[PDB]
Order: C-alpha cells, then sequence, then structure tokens
C-alpha cells in the first residue's frame, strides 16, 4: 500500500538496455468463465504487442501442472512455461518440458507424501489433498467453514508433521490461504535462474539437460558466464512467502543483471501486508496495459 505505483514510465525506464528483457510474470491462469485471475487467450491478447518484441521473452510461473497448461497455452507458444512452481520448465519455441524436479526424488518421495496427507484428510472432513507430479496441496475445503479453528490446527499439525520427516531431503510444507503446500525448496528460484541463464548465455535444451544437475544446485552456488545477454529482468506477482523469496531474488539480480524490477498486485486490502516488491499495481489489466505499452 505505500509503494510507488507501477507505471508505463517505470516500465519504459526499465525497457532502456541494451539487449534482451526477460518478464516472469506469477499469475493464476484459469479457464473458468479471487478477482485477480485471467484466462490464457485474455493473457496473450493483452500482452500480443510485448510478444511480438524480438529482444523480450516473456514467461509464466504456475502452479498448475504440465498438462493442465499444455491444454491452455497449446495455441499459444509464444509464451513460455513454468509448471508447478518451477519443477517443469517449457522454454519458449520448445516441444519439450525440462524436469528441474529429479524423477528419483519424485519417486520416492511423492508417495509418501501424498500417503501423509491423504491419512489427514481422513480425519478431518470436507477436506481433500490434490496430488500433481511434483507438489502436493492439502485443502481445508469446508471443514475450514464446519471449524475454522480445528481446520487451522489440523493444517499446523501437518505442517510440522511434513518438515519434520521432510525437510533434510530439501521439501517443506507452508500454509498458504487456507491449504498447504508440499514443495522442493526454493524451487521457483531455481526455475527462474534456469530460464535466465537460458536466454543470458544462450543454452540450449540439451545443454541444460544434460547439466539439470548444476541448476538443481543450491541458490547460494552462483557464477553466471561472461554473457549478459540480458540485460533486464522484472518479475511480477502477488504478496504470498513465495512471491517474496522470488522478489528478494530477482532483485538481488540488480548486481549481474543491470536493470531489475519486481510489482506486486495489490488489493483493498492487503494494504498493510509487508513486501520486498518496490511497484505495486491494483489489478490484473494494469499491469498487463503497462507491460504491453
Amino acid at each position: 500500500g505505500n509503494l510507488v505505483p507501477f507505471t508505463k514510465n517505470a516500465f519504459k525506464d526499465w525497457c532502456s538496455v541494451n539487449g534482451k528483457r526477460l518478464i516472469i510474470l506469477a499469475l493464476e491462469i484459469s479457464s473458468a468463465v479471487k478477482v485477480n485471475v485471467i484466462d490464457p487467450s485474455g493473457l496473450v491478447r493483452l500482452l500480443s504487442d510485448l510478444v511480438e518484441s524480438q529482444d523480450t521473452f516473456v514467461y509464466l510461473l504456475s502452479y498448475l501442472q504440465r498438462s493442465d497448461l499444455d491444454i491452455m497455452f497449446k495455441r499459444y507458444p509464444q509464451i513460455g512455461l513454468i509448471a508447478e512452481n518451477g519443477n517443469f520448465v517449457k522454454l519458449i519455441g520448445a516441444k519439450n518440458w525440462i524436469s528441474l524436479a529429479d524423477k528419483d526424488e519424485l519417486n520416492s518421495w511423492m508417495p509418501e507424501i501424498v500417503k501423509l496427507v491423504e491419512s489427514k484428510v481422513e480425519r478431518l472432513p470436507g477436506s481433500f489433498c490434490e496430488a500433481l507430479d511434483a507438489t502436493v496441496r492439502f485443502h481445508a475445503g469446508k471443514s475450514f467453514s464446519e471449524d475454522r479453528e480445528r481446520s487451522l490446527d489440523t493444517m499446523g499439525e501437518t505442517i510440522q508433521h511434513i518438515n519434520t520427516l521432510f525437510e533434510h531431503n530439501g521439501v517443506h510444507a507452508t500454509l498458504v490461504r487456507n491449504s498447504v503446500i508440499v514443495q522442493k525448496d526454493q524451487i521457483s528460484l531455481k526455475a527462474i535462474r534456469l530460464v535466465l541463464s537460458c536466454h543470458n548465455s544462450n543454452l540450449d535444451q540439451k545443454y541444460v539437460v544434460t547439466h539439470i544437475n548444476e541448476f538443481q544446485q543450491p541458490m547460494k552456488d552462483d557464477i553466471p558466464s561472461n554473457d549478459h545477454e540480458v540485460a533486464a529482468v522484472l518479475y511480477s506477482g502477488g504478496l504470498t512467502s513465495i512471491d517474496e523469496a522470488n522478489y528478494e531474488y530477482v532483485n538481488s539480480l540488480k548486481k549481474d543483471i543491470g536493470n531489475t524490477l519486481t510489482v506486486t498486485l495489490i488489493s483493498s486490502s492487503n494494504e498493510e501486508t509487508k513486501t520486498a516488491a518496490t511497484y505495486g499495481v491494483r489489478g490484473i489489466n494494469e499491469l498487463l496495459c503497462i507491460l504491453n505499452s
């Protein structure tokens, strides 16, 4: 609420560089007929000028699984995709997904996580389990209205249970809205770093896949190649803990990239919530109109 408003001038200033521009948009995409939600065709339409620019690369960061995103954006190859918050990446123009998630890790831990969450569901009527390929989400569902206190208690209990058992694997549970999400530590940061590296150092997919262990390493270890092909990076999101980690990371890139900009969607009322984003916008249409200017 106390952030400087995102404007066309601030955006155009950010664009004022010699080199590639990387834009990562963490948006809730829905094909349904929250209020800051948009459909695939609307997103592409509202950014038609932005994407048609030759030096600009736009990526969607989404919690959705690969198969849902492929259905949504099959007709729109101009948009890069990052699925399940970073576990999978489809570079612009690519036919195949890159798995940042390690399949042996998935095969080993996902069934245990799902079983654990399902056992919580049994003891909390109205709740349900959503299992994707590399993430698990425990939804309070109707249990939240039946008894919000019991629901929150059970979710907090579940967070402690999962973190105690899986933290050593680099896996954590977090409370997001009225659900618990289980994911790989800093996987969104690692995906952003991977996408940035590809466009910054001109990596082809085969190199990335062959050297995927390097992109799976902790965010601490970072020495970028001589290339500065990308001269500007922008991240837009909301006000979640995961967004915050992304804002802080993109903000920190100012030492390596040149121009960086972070902007968050704000509303009435999450105005008092703290954020590391530099700028704020009050709606998705306003955000996209600025980015397309």
